[PDB]
Parts: C-alpha cells; structure tokens; sequence
C-alpha cells in the first residue's frame, strides 16, 4: 500500500544520491496512485462522500484529481466538497485546473485562474493535502502554444504568477505544471525550468496512443519524461489512459502493463482516468454502475469496466486476475 497523507506528511521534492524524486516529510522516497474524475461538469455525482471513501479504502488510493473543465461557475462549488471529502478520506488532492479548449492556459476563456487558486489556497492556507495543478494539458487547439521552446514559454509566463502568488502566502505545495502538445513535453522545460523547489512537471499517456518501446526506439513520449527526468526534473502522471487517446478503444492493458512498470522504476506518481460510468474503454465503471456505491459500500469488482477493474488491482499493487466475464 502507498503511503496516506495521515503518515506521509507534507510532500517535497527530495534528492537521494543525486537522483532528485517526490519525497514526503521523512525525507523518504514515496509514490502517489489515485484516480482522476471525469469533468466535474459532466460526472459531478462522484463528489460523494461514499465514493472518495471506497476509493481511499478498498482501491487504496492515496490520492484524486478533480478535473474542473473550463459551463457554470457553480462547479467551483464541486471542487471544494471535493478538497473536503478527499481531506476527510485521507487522501491527497490534485486541483486541476482543468484547460482543454482551448488550448492556451492565457486566452481570454481562462482568466480567473490566479484568482481561482488564490480562493482555494485561501480557504485551505498551506494545507499538505492540495497539489495545485496549473494547466491540464495545454496545447495547439484554438491557441499558439506550439510544441517547442515559444510554447513552453507562454506555458512558463501563465504559471510563475500564480506560483508566487502561491509561496507569497505561505503555501509550499507540490505544484505541478503541464506543457505543450497535450503535456507529453515536460523535456521542453529542461531548456528553462521554473526556479522553484517544489515544481513538478506532468506527462500525459494512453496506452492505446503510445508505447514505452516501438520497433527498437522509446516512443516520443517516454522518451521525453526521460530527458526530463535525466536533466533534473521531476515528473509527475496526473492523467494517463488504458484507452486510446480519445477515450475510448481497448484497454490496452499490456501496453498499461510495460507503462507502470516504467513508472514504479522512475518513481513517477500516476493517477489514472477516469471515474466515470461514461460508455468508453478508459472509463472505470460500467454503464449501468451508479458513482455513488452506497452508505458503507465498495463497488464490486463486476460493476468496473475491464480498465477500472486492471487500475484498481495496480493502484493497490496486487496482481491481475481479471474476473470470468461470462456466466451461464
Ligand atoms: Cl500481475
């Protein structure tokens, strides 16, 4: 089981043997595993005390990122019974603010995310629970965040204010910051990281998109966690899919299979997406499975679709024995 906030403590970015990784308050290695919810505008049922418990309990999570997608400033509301619930679940919290469309962390749409992250710092003043998530994945969709240095920068000039706005006020939060095309580019910050000690960078992956190795190389996007990682960086997986990369397809559980061990011997931090009962491979739950399990209740293990049922035995570190799926 890896380690709840309840004995880990504050987390920080340590170095042992000159190899920096995510530490917590012993200064000891440790690995975060957890679950993303869908939008919280789409799927907001979640947010329910009974889910975060089983999660936290049964899938032995240590940690859940609530994907707010920027629809009603109401979600913002979500988002805090979510803080509260993962809080009162032991369990860290990943506040992502969530950027998909479009694909630039500044444009226009996105203004009031130094403002968003100033009310939730302020109502949750350095608390060792919340990872600040900048920008989901930034990248070219109605933007030019392009997928090289320029891109990176824009990327770097949203981030800074929000993070010194942040430690102004005492608060020394993990922060973790996307990058471009998708955050499949966090070697691009190699060339210009952020002078900050508690800084991660995210990479996204899904299975079905993208291999570990393919035809004698590693693929572009292990390859860039990598460099980054060679050059200094810290890199955390704040969402990654057995799916392909719309969602759906598959699993690929294989494919999952070579990525988390790739990730366990980095000691790369993965949360998978996503809680959803939405009709789609990447989906944890099936169509007909309710996202509140009830008062004390898990979900059973037939109720996950064939990827919740492969994430929720890897979250816990058991090996996979998938269920018989037919019965007569
Ligand atoms: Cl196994």
């Amino acid at each position: 089981m890896v380690k709840k906030p309840s004995l880990a403590g504050r987390l920080k970015i340590i170095e042992i043997d000159g190899r920096k990784t995510l530490g917590d308050q012993h200064g000891n290695p440790i690995q975060l595993r957890g679950m993303s919810t869908h939008g919280l505008q789409w799927f907001p049922q979640i947010i329910n005390n009974n889910a975060f418990s089983a999660l936290s309990k049964d899938w032995e999570a240590n940690v859940i990122r609530l994907a707010m997608y920027v629809t009603d400033p109401s979600v913002k509301e979500k988002v805090i019974e979510g803080i509260n619930l993962a809080i009162k679940n032991d369990m860290y919290v990943i506040v992502d603010w969530h950027i998909l469309n479009p694909g630039d962390p500044n444009a226009k749409i996105y203004s009031g995310a130094k403002e968003f992250f100033k009310e939730i710092a302020s109502k949750y003043p350095n608390d060792l629970h919340i990872i600040y998530e900048l920008a989901n994945e930034p990248n070219p969709t109605e933007s030019d965040i392009t997928n090289d240095i320029a891109g990176w920068e824009k990327v770097k000039k949203y981030a800074e204010p929000i993070i010194k706005m942040l430690r102004d006020m005492g608060n020394e939060n993990i922060i973790i910051v996307g990058n471009p095309e998708w955050s499949t580019r966090p070697d691009l910050a190699v060339n210009d990281p952020i002078d900050d000690k508690n800084v991660m960078y995210s990479a996204h992956f899904y299975t079905g998109s993208a291999s570990v190795w393919e035809n004698g190389n590693k693929g572009h996007i292990a390859r860039n966690i990598e460099k980054a990682l060679e050059n200094g960086l810290t890199v955390f997986v704040t969402e990654w899919g057995t799916s392909e990369a719309s969602g759906d397809g598959g699993p690929y559980l294989n494919e999952a299979d070579e990525w988390l061990e790739f990730l366990n011997s980095n000691n790369i931090s993965w949360v998978n997406w996503s809680l959803a009962n939405k009709n789609e491979a990447s989906a944890a739950f099936l169509p007909t499975t309710s996202l509140d399990p009830g008062n004390g209740k898990v979900w059973a293990v037939n109720q996950l679709s064939l990827s919740g049922e492969y994430v929720r035995a890897r979250i816990k570190g058991i090996p996979y024995k998938p269920i018989s799926r037919e019965t007569m």
